[PDB]
């Protein structure tokens, strides 16, 4: 009686995992990923063996893997003695045998073939899957992994990692002191609120995203999900200026790895094209909000409406003139806004330029930083800014990282928004300056959830994620300001349906 | 075979648990520990025993305890078998008699007596140990609780409670003599090499850990700094910058502190908590003259505003300590035309201060509570660029004011203690005058970095395990936040380890 576990590579969607008799793909790290796995064992006088199907074991060449024992499951290979490093069983369960006696076997692999796959499930012989999750289903596929039966639970996703520009994730699934936990639980039944545990109580089953990966959320899709869990979980209700209440924490954080992926959400399809015409927008100085009209992005029109301007004092302004916030303290810090026609071309300080310029001649100083908010321009906005302040940092290894501080988090809305946006700005210092993309960290001041959102989130939380795509540029720019929306490729997207969500005006 | 606990309360430094056969302090909630911890059984048919000495036995009145049953060690109290509740042995020894029989008791405390606890020690009885540690040392001892041996390591270290004015801690201690998931992990991570984040925030070892064998028990916000040193220690590029003194710097960090029961200064090294009141005071007035501060004794900013610095950095027309534009005058006079120190600057500028007192007062929900150090168009003339450069505030349900600061460079060896306690005692002013209580305080920090003159030092403070927080009081109530004076802060019960000198980066 010893352990089983599947191995395999399937496509995210349609879990494809061969054509024509070899694999639909050519992952390195993958077969590596497969031979530390199967050669994994304890006992340095014993194998492990590999059960494959006989079409699989022509794919391999026919040749013996090494440090191992391969077992082909045929009904017409010759029951060869020769090679002690392969063996031929006619079925599946009589292969099983390693269990009853060969002590010198210490664990079993089901290595391929979606016949082998499937009566090795239906058989109920599996403890253990280890799933390599690719992100390609635009192609043809003759063999597909079956469906993982409810008796599994996932316990493991790693983080999304990248070759050939194709993006892939491990996943493990198994079928299914308190001395110190008493202690704590005592300490907050005497202590109220008093006890700050209590004030950051962990979410309930009943709201986390994928609850059977407790010690495995390496994915960093879940430091999102895991901020909407906690907000859903110890959120206040509060009032805000808008009429719609919120459920609100104060001060939280997320990591996101950008040298391996894009942090594009995948349990929501993000419209990535709007944000980065947003982005655009800020990084050539542009306070016009009809520019982003009539690209066909209508995110700050609710901001933007006459009767907002004329309910928040600035009935004097223009349509949509949104004054002097994104972008205008970007590359005109301090300057004197007047209207969105006029030449603001040398007022004010011009932080992008200068943050550019110390990035590829400084890059290890600490002084990397881009601010927007600004006390004597504040009453001229629209909206004060919400990322208030980001910082910028060069590693030793020629990465480029930003940290971003916001004051006030959508959760719904906006923050999708603000990690792509961001991610987006960083690739483009990085190619600007001669660096890769490193990692980006968000800290959140108010970070709250509308209530007209609840029903949208939840459902978002019932979704596993699926891992990170690709983001590339066509093109090496001159100037930061020339980046085009078709020079930006997005490789292997593939996320869950659109969640529509009002936005609070 | 069952389990045995020590259940005590010491002071943090002697070990005192009594005087005149009562307790040297009053704490409620302590005792509803000892009640809920003795209490705490799995099968409801079976009974606590709790052993405890003679005098103990007077101490608590001569009364038994309910639902549990205590056990009296006393050579002359008379073995009466009238009350059930109670029952007297001989010796110590005789009286661990539950574990042989008596399968109606479930476990077993030790619940009190110097003698008891000592060959209770000794005599190798003892599984796990309770310790509440009371913040009281100047006051008079006659009971004590024996050294803990080394055969016991910690476990857990709960956050600091106030009750009185008192701090105090949990901790748990205990006696010693699925791999799945890590394995495939590991794997990964042999694969990729820093092509996978987690290696690129590997877990500190243990050699650099604080207080090691506290696992999943880090409960004391003091471990958020000493892990934050250890995480550098760990992944901390080696990185030069503009002093002479290399570094080694992580990018994008967090710690948290709690403000409603305790007061975050560093146990594992006494902090100049006068110096911190005092440049925080000098940037709520306003001021950039670093004379103010070097005639209150008070140099920190010396290295920064000496004529060879300034002549350096450019700023050769600048007075010896004019330190120009810096933290205070963007608090008081933001966007104001700086000339010199000397120049009245009263109407000039934004003043965040007062806007952001008079917003946290009026509209304490509003998501703009917002104070601001980073001025692109006056940087050049700063002695020095912000370090702790935006600072945003929040009003909870229940009228307490909590803080996050966003810090662009930290020096974990001096800066840091200074920027923790100094933004909790600006917390704590503005909290009162705006009439709320401390919350919490969240410090997010861009390059988090040691010094290499440090790292002995930081090292010998990571040898020391964390004290409880001490308590931070104001005497008077102030009608303007510039009015607050050194005598009018108590800081109550800060039992420290020694100082640990380390030099400046200039
Ligand atoms: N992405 C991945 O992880 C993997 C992908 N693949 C891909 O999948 C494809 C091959 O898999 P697949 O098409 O399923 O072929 P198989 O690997 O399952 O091999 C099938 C053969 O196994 C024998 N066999 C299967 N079931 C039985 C049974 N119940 N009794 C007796 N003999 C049996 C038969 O051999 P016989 O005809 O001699 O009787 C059968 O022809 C290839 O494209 C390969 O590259 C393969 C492995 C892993
Ligand atoms: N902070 C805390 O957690 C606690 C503090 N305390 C404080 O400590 C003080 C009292 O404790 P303490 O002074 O140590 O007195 P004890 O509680 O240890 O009681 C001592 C008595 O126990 C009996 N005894 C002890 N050892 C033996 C033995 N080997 N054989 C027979 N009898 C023995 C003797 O009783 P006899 O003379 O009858 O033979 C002895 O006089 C009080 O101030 C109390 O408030 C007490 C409990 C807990
Ligand atoms: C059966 N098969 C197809 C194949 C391809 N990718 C997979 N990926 C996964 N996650 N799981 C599988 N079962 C799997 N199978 C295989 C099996 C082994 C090798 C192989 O060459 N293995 C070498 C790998 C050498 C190296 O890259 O280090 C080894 O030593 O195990 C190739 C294809
Ligand atoms: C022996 N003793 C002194 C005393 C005081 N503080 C301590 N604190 C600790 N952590 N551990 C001790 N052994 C301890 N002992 C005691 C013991 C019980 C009670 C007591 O009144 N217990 C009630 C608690 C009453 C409450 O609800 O406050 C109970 O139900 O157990 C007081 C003093
Ligand atoms: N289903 C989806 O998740 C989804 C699909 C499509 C879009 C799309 O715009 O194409 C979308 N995003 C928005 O509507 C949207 C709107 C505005 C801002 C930024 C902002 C400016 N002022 C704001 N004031 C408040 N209260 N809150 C905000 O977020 C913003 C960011 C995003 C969401
Ligand atoms: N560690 C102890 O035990 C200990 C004991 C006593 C004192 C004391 O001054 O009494 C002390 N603090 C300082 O010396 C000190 C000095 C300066 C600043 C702020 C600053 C301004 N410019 C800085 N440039 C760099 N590189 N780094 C800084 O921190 C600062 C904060 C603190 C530490
Ligand atoms: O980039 C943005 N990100 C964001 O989260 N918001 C949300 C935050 C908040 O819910 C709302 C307005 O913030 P506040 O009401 O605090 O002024 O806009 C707006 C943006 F433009
Ligand atoms: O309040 C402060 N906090 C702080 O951490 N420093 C340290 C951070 C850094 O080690 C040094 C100079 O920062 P930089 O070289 O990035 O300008 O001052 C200075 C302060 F005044």
């Amino acid at each position: 009686e010893k352990n089983v576990s599947i191995v395999v590579a399937a496509s995210v969607l349609s879990s494809g995992i061969g054509i024509n008799g070899q694999l639909p793909w050519s992952i390195s790290e993958d077969l590596k990923f497969f031979s530390k796995i199967t050669n994994n064992k304890c006992d340095s006088n014993k194998k492990n063996a590999l059960i494959m199907g006989r079409k699989t074991w022509d794919s391999i060449g026919r040749r013996p893997l090494k440090n191992r024992i391969i077992v082909v499951i045929s009904s017409s290979l010759p029951q060869d003695e020769a090679d002690p490093n392969v063996v031929v069983f006619r079925n599946l369960e009589d292969s099983i045998e390693n269990l009853m006696n060969d002590d010198s076997i210490e664990n079993i692999f089901v290595c391929g073939g979606e016949s082998i796959y499937r009566d090795a499930l239906k058989d109920n012989f599996v403890d253990r899957i280890y799933l390599t999750r690719v992100a390609l289903e635009d192609i043809e596929f003759d063999t597909y992994f079956p469906e993982i039966p409810e008796t599994f639970l996932p316990v493991y996703m790693s983080q999304t990692f990248c070759t050939k520009n194709i993006s892939y994730d491990f996943m493990i699934f198994e079928k299914q002191l308190k001395s110190i936990d008493d202690t704590v639980d005592l300490l907050g039944e005497i202590f109220g609120i008093r006890k700050m545990g209590n004030r950051h109580k962990f979410p309930k089953e009943e709201i986390y995203n994928t609850p059977s990966i407790r010690f495995g959320r390496e994915h960093y899709e879940f430091q999102y999900l895991d901020l909407l869990s906690r907000v859903l979980e110890n959120g206040a209700y509060r009032e805000n200026r808008t009429g719609i209440s919120t459920y609100s924490i104060f001060g939280q954080m997320m990591r996101f790895d950008m040298r391996e992926s894009f942090p594009l959400l995948t349990t929501k399809k993000v419209a990535i094209r709007s944000i980065f015409e947003e982005l655009i927008w800020f990084i050539k100085g542009d306070t016009n909000g009809n520019h982003l009209i009539e690209k066909k992005v209508y995110i700050w029109s609710g901001n933007g409406s006459k009767e907002y301007l004329e309910r928040i004092g600035l009935g004097h302004r223009e349509e949509n003139d949104l004054g002097p916030i994104y972008g205008f303290q970007w590359r005109h810090y301090n300057g004197e806004y007047k209207t969105m026609h006029d030449d603001y071309t040398g007022v004010g300080v011009d932080q992008l330029a200068k943050l550019i310029e110390t990035l590829k001649n400084n890059p290890k100083d600490r002084r990397h930083i881009l601010t927007a908010w600004n006390p004597s321009a504040l009453s001229q906005m629209a909206l004060p800014p919400c990322h208030v302040l980001s910082q910028y940092y060069v590693t030793n290894d020629n990465c480029l990282s930003c940290n971003l501080y916001q004051r006030s988090c959508d959760l719904g809305l906006g923050s999708p928004f603000n990690i792509a946006s961001y991610a987006i700005l960083t690739m483009m210092l990085a190619q600007v300056c001669g660096y890769e993309p490193g990692e980006l960290a968000i800290f959140i001041g108010d970070a709250h959830i509308y209530e007209n959102h609840l029903t949208q989130l939840k459902e978002q939380l019932s979704r596993t994620p699926r891992p990170f795509p690709q983001l590339k540029f066509k093109r090496k720019v001159e100037n930061i300001e020339d980046f085009k929306w078709e020079d930006i490729e997005l490789i292997g997207y593939y996320p869950y349906p659109t969640i529509k969500m009002d936005m609070a005006v």
